[PDB]
């Protein structure tokens, strides 16, 4: 590669290696935020916007529920997901500004992107056009690039977790998957219609993973819909490792040889995995009209900008019942967060 591309990932592994061996803990408290509303829920948490009483600032307060994380076996996980998210910086990665725990909840607070996730627009408009696929496509290359050279694998690629901000760029948020590895990862997670073959098949899996997901992001973003679904989770992965992938005629010859080299079944084989690394990608012909030093800078017009009224508007996100956030008078599962 360019020494000015060496250069920019020896400086980016050193400074992620510094706040990685020394992380940040205990930088604010519950009762310094006034709760607004519920963005998302899940199997054991949710995030709520909230505002900084002092500031002003709006942030997504991500809460984590201890005895929770514990039976659903994401202790590691959730420590993973501070760790990493407290050591990078990258221009397409959601901010964590504060993090701190309390007898019940784990708290992780990132800033606020109020354009929606790019799932929502999607399915609004149905399908992105090429460019406007490709300009999407352009920043997870490169926000891939540079946490494979950190030796992390991100492992939740979807549309739901790509965050559309003020200038129309992606943020992605959710690293509860996300880990640091040197070699091969054995488990077993992520959302059904993403997942690589050799995850399915129990395999020690590597970085080759994120590629074959961004080929089926790439695929739904250009669709409308992902390339293997089907009403149980059992059916979805005999389609994935037979990797028959059938493509819509208006997609141009160049997108589907990019899509067939990263949704190659043979990890291998994949690109993304070979002597090139990212280069093979960046290189392939979908991506000539793209500029990888403008878009880094964010100096492209993005394709659309959401409609929204101010840093605290909800509009682009849904309603959910809204519950409380109780903290026991009996401090949880101190012995298993004491790092946290
Ligand atoms: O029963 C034994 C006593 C403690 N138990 C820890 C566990 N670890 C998992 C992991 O999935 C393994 C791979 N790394 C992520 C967490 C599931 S149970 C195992």
């Amino acid at each position: 590669e360019q020494e000015s591309v060496k250069e920019f990932l020896a400086k980016a592994k050193e400074e992620f290696l510094k706040k990685w061996e020394s992380p940040s803990q205990n930088t604010a408290q519950l009762d310094h935020f006034d709760r607004i509303k519920t963005l998302g829920t899940g199997s054991f948490g949710r995030v709520m916007l909230v505002k900084h009483k002092e500031t002003g600032n709006h942030y997504a307060m991500k809460i984590l529920d201890k005895q929770k994380v514990v039976k659903l076996k994401q202790i590691e996980h959730t420590l993973n997901e501070k760790r990493i998210l407290q050591a990078v910086n990258f221009p397409f990665l959601v901010k964590l500004e504060f993090s701190f725990k309390d007898n019940s909840n784990l708290y992780m607070v990132m800033e606020y992107v109020p354009g929606g996730e790019m799932f929502s627009h999607l399915r609004r408009i149905g399908r992105f056009s090429e460019p406007h696929a490709r300009f999407y496509a352009a920043q997870i290359v490169l926000t891939f690039e540079y946490l494979h050279s950190l030796d992390l694998i991100y492992r939740d690629l979807k549309p739901e977790n790509l965050l559309i901000d003020q200038q129309g760029y992606i943020q992605v948020t959710d690293f509860g998957f996300a880990k640091r590895v040197k070699g091969r990862t054995w488990t077993l997670c992520g959302t059904p219609e993403y997942l690589a073959p050799e995850i399915i098949l129990s395999k020690g899996y590597n970085k080759a993973v994120d590629w074959w997901a961004l080929g089926v992001l790439i695929y739904e973003m250009a669709a409308g819909y992902p390339p293997f679904f089907a009403d149980q989770p059992i059916q979805i992965y005999e389609k994935i490792v037979s990797g028959k992938v059938r493509f819509p005629s208006h997609f141009s010859s160049d997108l589907k040889d990019l899509l067939r080299n990263l949704l190659q079944v043979d990890l291998t084989k994949r690109f993304g995995n070979l002597k090139n690394g990212v280069n093979d990608i960046k290189n392939h012909k979908w991506f000539a009209t793209t500029d990888w030093i403008a878009i880094y800078q964010r100096k492209v017009e993005a394709p659309f900008i959401p409609k929204f009224k101010g840093p605290g508007d909800t509009s682009n996100f849904d309603d959910y019942e809204e519950e409380e956030i109780r903290v026991s008078i009996n401090e949880k599962c101190g012995k298993e967060f004491t790092e946290f």
